[PDB]
């Protein structure tokens, strides 16, 4: 439904390994060019949700 | 067509703030879920075309 209720962001580096078992919600960027927001819920293999924001490139092009 | 050829990937970091006029190519990763390579080749307002390859988050959910 919405999987980001009640949850904090927390803290996030690029680059940094994660255990994503599942991922439950992300931005939809499709239309967008450019480096623009995003906020991602994953699940990892506990069973625990864990909301991050960060930038990433749109999906589209110029 | 293939803006790709003949550049050599060049130094990237998460977060740099680059000088982007236009997308010319990015990595289809719609279908993909969690962490996944990226490319990119765009265009900086004096001209000039820069491939950069990274990672980001795919474009589906599980």
């Amino acid at each position: 439904k919405d999987p980001g209720r009640g949850l904090p962001v927390e803290e996030y580096h690029y680059g940094m390994q994660l255990d994503v078992k599942n991922v439950l919600h992300r931005t939809d960027n499709s239309t967008r060019t450019g480096v623009v927001p995003v906020t991602v819920v994953y699940e990892d293999h506990s069973g625990e949700l864990h909301k991050i924001r960060f930038l990433e490139w749109g999906g589209s092009t110029s």
